[PDB]
């Protein structure tokens, strides 16, 4: 096949998905699975004045592979509002809704010259890109894998499982994994109890990020 | 009928409940609508050094119209862990588990003597309960009607629609209210302009918890 493709989602903004995706693709890469790391929308930056962007992270990372790499390569759609991107789009720039279709070919290109491309969204799963479309459908429209990374704390039963509801009932491969921040110690008392109940008793068992690095390049790359 | 019951979940822990809970309590009562507020599961109490959990602002609440209320009348499953109550269960009371159905017996209790039963869950609505049922299955089966509140940051759109898929997926009268906080005016500049958007796509649309009593009212009591 061309190179497989990971999309990379959240239980929300700030949970870890720009963290756990480097620390994929590091190991992956390091494995001798080349990887790329697209982030094809971004919200609440401005690259005139800051280079930290998830973006721009990507994009040191990539260089590694690829010096020809700019931003624009990797990154496609960007702007200001620290918003959904529906809400930034339609202020911003009224005049091009995003075109996932051409997104969709973009990011499949990167199959050609790649083992894994990993595809960062933006919040959660359900953050609207068009009227149309939200990050989740997006991701069906490519075709690829999900990754859907948690926060670590208490609230987090909820919120995979919320998630869970919404990608059991949608026709895509899909891991739950949890960002286990260092220090956190609260996590194995409180939350990690019903992680394990939950797994004896599901055919799809939510991870611990920190713990899964193999299984989820395993996962990443499996079959067509 | 006997009396109404209205279910308030949430987003998630922290979202609002208990603060709406008792708003929207103390405006049914001044407009003649006799209601009571009932937390019947609490996780993270000690009530022997602390009287301000949730069960104990709705019994200071509810003795304004029955002054031989007690905390053990409204309130029948409390942990110290902070934590799902099916954990927390596991752990402190491992020979007990939660009987829904014996709650259900006592929240419709209280449809005799009240116009209107608010029964506050714990989390958000698919947080375990028994091994069985979580916060929703509870809900199901207590006939009552939703009110889930949410957050009002960065973020609410994922959270909110998460929610409507899972509440429009099974069978029960709901609305999502988002619990606006004083001196927060990003969310007008944030998310309010997705919410406007969704409410013209919609046919069940998320209000604003604060702009809301009068409506909130009219569908907890509508119908049968
Ligand atoms: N202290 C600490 N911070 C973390 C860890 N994982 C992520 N973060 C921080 O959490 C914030 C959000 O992480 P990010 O990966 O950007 O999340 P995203 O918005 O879901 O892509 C960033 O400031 C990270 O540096 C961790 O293990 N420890
Ligand atoms: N400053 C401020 N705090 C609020 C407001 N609404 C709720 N809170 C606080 O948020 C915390 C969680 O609220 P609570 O109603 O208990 O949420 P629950 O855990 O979902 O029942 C409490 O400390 C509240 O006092 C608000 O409008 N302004
Ligand atoms: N204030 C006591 C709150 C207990 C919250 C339980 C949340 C469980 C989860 O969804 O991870
Ligand atoms: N760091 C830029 C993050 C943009 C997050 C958008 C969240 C939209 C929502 O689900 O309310
Ligand atoms: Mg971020
Ligand atoms: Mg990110
Ligand atoms: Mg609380
Ligand atoms: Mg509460």
């Amino acid at each position: 096949f061309q190179g497989h493709m990971l999309f990379i989602s959240a239980t929300n903004t700030n949970a870890g998905k720009t963290t756990c995706a480097r620390l994929l693709a590091q190991y992956c890469n390091a494995c001798g699975v080349k990887t790329i790391l697209l982030k094809p929308i971004e919200t609440g930056v401005n690259d005139a004045i800051n280079h930290s962007s998830d973006a721009h992270l990507f994009l040191q990372d990539n260089r590694l592979l690829d010096r020809s790499l700019t931003l624009k390569d990797i990154s496609f759609y960007r702007y200001h509002k620290v918003s959904a991107p529906l809400i930034a789009q339609q202020e911003e720039d009224p005049n091009a809704p995003i075109d996932t279709d051409n997104l969709t070919q973009r990011l499949h290109n990167f199959t050609k010259t790649y083992d894994l491309v990993i595809v960062e969204g933006a919040g959660g799963l359900c953050v609207p890109i068009t009227l149309e479309e939200n990050m989740l459908d997006f991701a069906l429209k490519l075709k690829a894998k999900m990754l859907l990374i948690s926060h670590d704390n208490l609230g987090l039963i909820n919120d995979c499982l919320l998630n869970d509801f919404l990608l059991k009932s949608h026709q895509l491969d899909y891991k739950i994994a949890i960002n286990l921040k260092g220090n956190n110690t609260a996590f194995h008392s409180i939350s990690l109890p019903y992680i394990e109940l939950f797994n004896t008793r599901s055919n799809n068992p939510i991870v611990i990020f920190q713990q899964s690095l193999k299984v989820l390049m395993s996962f990443a790359l499996k079959g067509s």
